[PDB]
């Protein structure tokens, strides 16, 4: 038995009733499970590209039901058991391939107080090329037209627009100063109240504005932007992630405003409209705030109140780091 | 093979490697979920009364991972395929025993347009005897005592601690209006960004006014109010449950601020500490705002979006009735 997008498409097109019989099936369900690790060794130790997609493509799907309003058709189907089992064996796969690039010296060198970590991340942070990376520093306000935009706007599309939700899975739990942080950002992301200041209906207008539709993202989405969505999904919904995930979504924050800086600024050169780009416009100043208040509200407390989790914040920043270069030199590579 | 608590408790001691071994293992899977139906059977078919608060002890211990922030030690445990697969089958047991008491005439009656279904529902309510229990109706003003408030506090520690964690649970995925308002109910359970006025930090200090400590609550939470806990715990944390979930804490606003409105007068009456009731004065006039913006904006626009979703808050609502009803006569029952 082969597991791949359309077998999962297919159990989630089974009744109430049909999923009832496939759960209470531990021999259908340990097949599907050595279905899964079958993918997985294609995917990571031969790394056949078109397996590491599939098991993209499976992962995203599930993910859409994870963070998707639930359609009246499915209300009934208990879908837990059988899409954890496959989630929990795919991401494994993708996590140890994240940590197989990532050395013990990088992650246990930091000094094990808030304040101290902070410099010490940040620094970390400025040493990756990914924090610079030619896409942005170079390609963007020398060469960028209408057509690489367009291109450039279908492979955000696996993150920017659930930010608001992201941010509500990781704050569960969270210690009071950490939740107080992540709460004010998520208040922001729903535009305090505003229906027009909501940041993702203010990026589904850029989207709008080069004609970002789903046919083109569909046929246009890079296997390195899937596993970029794929990855935030996956530190995002489980509270064992929470630390990596502070790391992840840290670097997103930190990086945002020198990178739509340069985005704008060729926007307008090349004389695009400028509300198209009112989301990037707002971020330049919006995520300067929330970088800010990201270490000192969240990363710098989560070290002073157990220095241990400062390795886990590592790690979570260099998997952003290396999933971005890796996702920015693809794109780069098919742009050119 | 048996299933209880503290075989649960040994599970969530393994190590990350002992967890990859188990979820490995199909055979000891199958037993692990065959367990649970034996145990679902005993509480529900049977009844057992000892049987039923097992499932339940079970339960929260699962929930109590997914909304907790996740320790240092656990970090790397991949619990998901097992502990998933135990909520389902006592979940669904659970939910099956609530669907028995609610007949489809309840729930297939009402008008097909979001305006018109507030009144219908608000009717529905107020026909359900636990909307004006003489628990708070007639007790409560005339008999309580010190001690029959820290009794009752102690059971209420089931739900008012994690609303903020519920709020932010049910609005993944949700369609925008409805997502807008849930959004504000959330940034009022976080103070609006003052940590003063955060309300689980308010609700600690009832707590404390009348020391209902650790052992004081593990001693002396009723069986029902464990059930009520877990259903609130189901309700939020899977996108399918949506629906019921609005109905649920619909009905949970609606009825706060007649209730409080008897608590707060008689513990003054009592002479008890006015700064230990900051909590229940405040909810008296919030949560007439939370209710009316949860009718108009969150149970009208869905309905109005997709009229077949009516029966889901219907049914929502009659859980949070019946399951409330249970555990306010259990609650009377032992304080007489
Ligand atoms: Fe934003
Ligand atoms: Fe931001
Ligand atoms: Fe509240
Ligand atoms: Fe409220």
């Amino acid at each position: 038995f082969k597991i791949d997008r359309s077998v999962v498409e297919e159990f989630l097109a089974l009744d109430p009733d049909a999923w009832e019989r496939l759960n209470a099936d531990y021999t259908a369900r340990r097949r599907i499970g050595e279905a899964c690790r079958a993918l997985s060794r294609h995917a990571f130790v031969e790394e056949d590209p078109s397996a590491l997609e599939e098991l993209h493509d499976v992962l995203a799907l599930i993910y859409q039901q994870d963070f998707s309003g639930a359609p009246v058709e499915l209300l009934g189907c208990e879908t837990q058991p059988v899409l954890r089992d496959i989630a929990a064996i795919l991401e494994g796969a993708v996590l140890a391939a994240e940590l197989d690039s990532i050395s013990e010296e990088q992650i246990s060198a930091y000094p094990r107080s808030g304040k101290e970590y902070v410099h010490w991340l940040k620094r970390v942070i400025g040493e990756h090329p990914a924090a610079g990376h030619p896409f942005y520093r170079d390609f963007v306000p020398t060469r960028a037209t209408e057509g690489d935009f367009r291109f450039y706007l279908a492979q955000e599309t696996n993150l920017d627009p659930k930010f608001d939700d992201i941010l509500a899975f990781m704050q569960i739990g969270a210690a009071p100063d950490e939740k107080m942080e992540i709460a004010g950002n998520y208040w922001d992301e729903m535009g305090n109240g505003k229906p027009a200041e909501v940041h993702t209906a203010m990026f589904a207008h850029a989207l709008d504005a080069l004609d970002v539709n789903d046919d083109y993202i569909r046929r246009n989405l890079l296997p390195e932007a899937k596993a970029s969505g794929n990855l935030a999904s996956c530190l995002a919904i489980s509270r064992r992630h929470y630390y990596k995930s502070v790391g992840f979504f840290g670097v997103t924050e930190y990086l945002v405003p020198r990178r739509f800086k340069l985005v704008v600024d060729r926007w307008a050169d090349i004389g695009l409209p400028r509300e198209g780009i009112a989301y990037h416009d707002a971020h330049i100043s919006i995520d300067a705030v929330h970088a800010s208040g990201w270490f000192k509200n969240v990363i710098a407390p989560a070290v002073d109140r157990d220095p241990r989790v400062g390795r886990e914040i590592a790690v979570g920043a260099l998997i952003r780091l290396n999933s971005s270069q890796r996702y920015l030199d693809s794109l780069l590579m098919h742009l050119h």
